[PDB]
């Protein structure tokens, strides 16, 4: 398989309601999509960067620059490629994992389509649907939060995740537990907003039976997470820190993590995400599938990946309409709290050309 | 894919020379092969059990019994199957890893043939040929050993592995190093023949620069290997102990192993073998591909597996004629110390019917 | 101090000889310079990124983009600024340390110029000159290497650092020691080129008495470095892994590092570099000053930083003419193996406008 | 800069109310001040020793003797000096940290004044005011204590620290919590008055939610503090034991301390105090600013130092009138629970000559 070129698109999609995390509020999702072109067929990739470097150091214009000037040219110059060979072909470039993972995703989709093989089959799926949670942002008031949570519960979502930050942690958790009870699956996510000095405040979450607290400290503070685990009862989950399978093995050995959130872009693609799942399984560490507000393309791949055997807690892969009035693929629709795993070749979905054109703000071709 | 049935064949293949390990001498290889039949087509699996339970608890008649009475009927009762689903469909049956791995291998070959996809592509190959070592048995005398070793080096094998046991360790090593020099890649394999009380004898291997000593102690003695590693300079490699990816992670965490031999049948199949490779890579532990004297069917799958990126030491996947005058597939032929990775769909090879019929001693259809 | 604006300039400076590391060969240095303008006066900053992301994830076009669209506008929106406040004003932007450090450097130079205070005084200098080593690249042949090394020793450099990679480690070291003897201060730098599986090869460096081996493994592999240190005799030094004072403390606690290379841009600026120095001193870990082939602006700041008390091994801050026929400031000239610490306000040097204009390929004003 | 001489003064300042710790009651503060004289200008330093060696081995007459006969002469003999060079110039003399820190403070103030640079700027301030607690002594009765605490709370102090000792620990803490509630920030300080054998008594503080227990055991017993931490719930803070940045790193590695009190004189001066702050920050250990009942000179420097970023708990730098009816500088006045960081050159304050003369009991010049 030779890669002939890539068409890179910038896409903008308004959210049905603004989404607030500890790093800010977003009301529109801006993203990059990649259409890889080979003599045997096309494939689609999606990048999970945001507009600015608020979640990690990567962001849309940076990922676009590196794809255009380093990563795509390296794959174009290669005589033969496969998705597994993308990693060594790009190894000389440091970091840029989300960008590399998007490009890998496109290459894999093209390769798999040519063999009439689904992402699910390639990744090792063992079931045909997955249970889905939802991630709920920070609100201006507690009554708004309780209405939003009760709405999701009425749609049949099986687990609630709350964004937290200093000033919005113990009270929202208490209120949710009072309104909805002790049997709801509940967890929280700080997106790096605390320090080890906040351990007393985080220990105040102890009586609420949370499944986990996701990424309370900064990305690089692995040892600090292991020290926090010794002071709080809520199990520690890591997101931003888990940049690779080796990083997962490290964090596990250090006592820094009991449960791991797997996001394929964050680790440099779907193939490394599978290795993360396998390393965690081999150490008895449960995983769940993370979500970066992807279009149906990324959502489809994520639903496939979430059907592997060590994904034993509900993921953040919500239905398309949690975020988007109109998706660019056929939409993912919740059914009895589950999403169905896609079945055709590759991702199992592709953009509806008319809907994609409507949300495309620019595109560029990168050829030889 | 619905599994229609499986044919189980018993095959006997004489070796070009008898092969002696610490558990005995074998002059013929007796093995079981599986042909899985689906409405798409067929796939071939090979079991790595021997005649008796001398290497591990599994052996040919046992594997055949469990396949016929438990494992194959479980897959036949399933609505849909895929190679990845073989593991949960069989998880209620404890152990029997070599038997399960053979069945998974047949399923995976059928599945991959239907998608026109090679084992190499499915497993994540990054290169199109692999460097091959050879495993040399215990001999009656040191001069014989030196003739056999020189012969393999003249064929271009890139590394020499010597089988060892009490009474045949330090002297054969010393002689090989004196004859052939310090630059030859050299390692030893005890197949569980020592105890922790033999540590002083194994420490006598220290001045010879061996790459590793493979499985000096028994399969279950993971802690003992970690204590041995504190007393000897030669790095520890595990084979028999590594029964799964979890067992690899455990052994690594305990300090019991620095290098891991991966045998797909021993771990329950090619899919778990990949997971073993990935768990070792994540901990910085090099792997290399083991060999159970397979026909070209298993050899083909193994060459594919050995082309993954963390396989950074030469494997035991020798050319077909190290073992067999006539293989049942197109033979693997060493070239510049390497074997080429197969390219067609599935395994990339299949039995030549006339040659297979010639070495087949029994067969049965399980539908 | 209110920041009025920043000029960003792109500069290209040919090297007097090509410089080869494990990540490739560079014959020209392309860099970004910043001129921060305040109502008091001006200050100069220099970014240590290269053209592409081969040493770390940051590179010139990337750093320029993030400075223009995020970092400089954040400082322009602030009411009052000081160099110490640059860090919290930019903390919401993840990573981008070399870019932030360049901007901090310009701010700090403007601020210190206004108080008539040198970098050396602000950072806590305890001496007025520093002993300098040199970093020597990989060569095509061993005789070339020996000519280049003898040349630097004849200039009076007090220590030799060799770039190494697989295929160029033990032999060049052995040759340097044979030619120049056991009393020369000698160390090696892999720039991440090895894995833990190469430990036996790196252990072959043991008999040569190296001061250290710098960053043998990848940037994120802190645990792997601690495991390597248990297998080899040469002390481990980290460069790429040391991205902050916290990262230094972590690496030290884990047993991953015995000696630390401090590069101000790599850690996010001169103020964090001081904190790295102080954290290492509190744990008994020696530091030395790294070099990114800076112009006289960065070289000046680095010589100042290298005069702090825990810098007890010779740095890589070579004289200007190790790299450049004509520097853009008054050049640094070795004297008795030392460079003098600058004495005026700020950096103590500034660009000679004619020489700067000559190597400037682009510039833009961000107001 | 050459140091030409130092004028050393003994000063006596009556306290507005006697102050009782585990080592005794003091009703007057006796202290040493230093006026360093250089051709470019003067600088002020203040020593934190007391009259007798009850808090540490250093005391006023001893610090005066060592300054006059060893430390000042060593700096006078030096060709050129800077505050950073004070440490190596004095390294040959063992110990005497408070004395050395006073001399360093004067030299630094003189150097910074000459560059028109504040202590805040030199030390790395990131904010222009700091939240202040108060330290409250041992009283003869519980009702007196409760009146004193309620008075400070009415002045707007943000945190209460109680001196404790055998016979005055659990009861005063219980009474404070009963009167003032669970939300007041509360901590205790033993000044070395307990042994490891008192662990059961100290564990009886567990239900009161104290932020910390400061220096329960003797200065040299670092390992003992780590063992006590395994038996009590109240986090351990160290004061007397933290004599340097290396001592802080040691105590942290041994598990002996979760929170560190920084006193610049105790560690040998403001420059080492900054290194203490940075070492603790790098290990995720919060710090707060200690107080030795300084005049406005030491108070000004301490308020500057307390504005650095890892000072995340309220310090003991109370307003001047917590101790003194009339300070020797313009006084520090609490405003909304905070003190403002000084802004001019050096310390930002200097003695009012008339007020200083009134409280000066003796002075001596040490010249070449
Ligand atoms: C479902 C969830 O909480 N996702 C991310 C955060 C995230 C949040 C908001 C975003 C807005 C625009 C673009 C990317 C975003 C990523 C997380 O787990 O941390
Ligand atoms: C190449 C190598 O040394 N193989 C195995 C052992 C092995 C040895 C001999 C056998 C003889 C007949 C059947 C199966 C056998 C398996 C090992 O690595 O331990
Ligand atoms: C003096 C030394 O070895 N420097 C760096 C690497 C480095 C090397 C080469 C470069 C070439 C062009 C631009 C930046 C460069 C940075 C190091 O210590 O790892
Ligand atoms: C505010 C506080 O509690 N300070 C010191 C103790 C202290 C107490 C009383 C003193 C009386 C005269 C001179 C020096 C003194 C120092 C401490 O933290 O341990
Ligand atoms: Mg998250
Ligand atoms: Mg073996
Ligand atoms: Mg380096
Ligand atoms: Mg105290």
């Amino acid at each position: 398989m030779k890669l002939s070129g890539v068409e890179l698109r910038r896409v903008q999609m308004p959210l049905v309601a603004p989404f607030r995390t500890s790093f800010g509020t977003q009301s529109v999702r801006e993203l990059l999509l990649l259409r890889a072109v080979t003599p045997a067929g096309e494939g689609w990739g999606e990048c999970v960067t945001m507009a600015g470097p608020l979640y990690s150091s990567e962001y849309n214009d940076g990922a676009e620059h590196v794809l255009r000037h380093y990563l795509i040219p390296a794959l174009l110059a290669a005589e033969d490629i496969t998705a597994a060979k993308v990693t060594p072909l790009l190894a000389k470039f440091k970091g840029h994992r989300m960008a590399k993972g998007a490009l890998e995703m496109a290459v894999l989709d093209a390769e798999l389509r040519a063999h009439e093989r689904s992402f699910a089959a390639e990744l090792g799926s063992v079931r045909d649907s997955v249970p889905c949670g939802v991630s709920v942002g920070i609100m201006d008031t507690i009554p708004q939060l309780l209405d939003v949570v009760g709405g999701y519960l009425d749609e049949g979502y099986v687990r609630i995740k709350l964004k937290i930050e200093p000033g919005w942690d113990v009270e929202p958790v208490r209120a949710v537990r009072e309104r909805f009870g002790d049997d709801v699956l509940l967890q929280v996510d700080a997106n790096t907003a605390y320090t080890l000095g906040d351990a007393p405040q985080l220990a105040r979450l102890d009586p609420f039976g949370l499944l986990l607290i996701e990424q309370p400290l900064e990305e690089e503070d692995v040892l600090g997470h292991a020290e926090l685990a010794r002071r709080i009862q809520t199990p520690i989950c890591l997101d931003e820190s888990i940049v690779s399978a080796r990083a997962a093995a490290d964090a596990i050995k250090l006592g820094a993590v009991q449960i791991v959130n797997i996001k394929p872009g964050r680790v440099g693609g779907y193939l490394e995400a599978r290795r993360v799942h396998d390393v965690c399984a081999a150490h008895g560490i449960p995983v769940w599938c993370g979500d970066m507000i992807e279009t149906g393309l990324g959502r489809a791949a994520n639903v496939a990946l979430a059907s592997l055997p060590n994904f034993t807690l509900p993921g953040d892969t919500s239905a398309s309409d949690r975020y988007y009035k109109t998706d660019i693929t056929e939409p993912f629709v919740l059914s009895g709290g589950h999403l169905p795993v896609p079945t055709g070749p590759g991702l199992g979905v592709a953009p509806i050309p008319e809907l994609l054109d409507e949300v495309t703000t620019a595109k560029v071709w990168i050829g030889s």
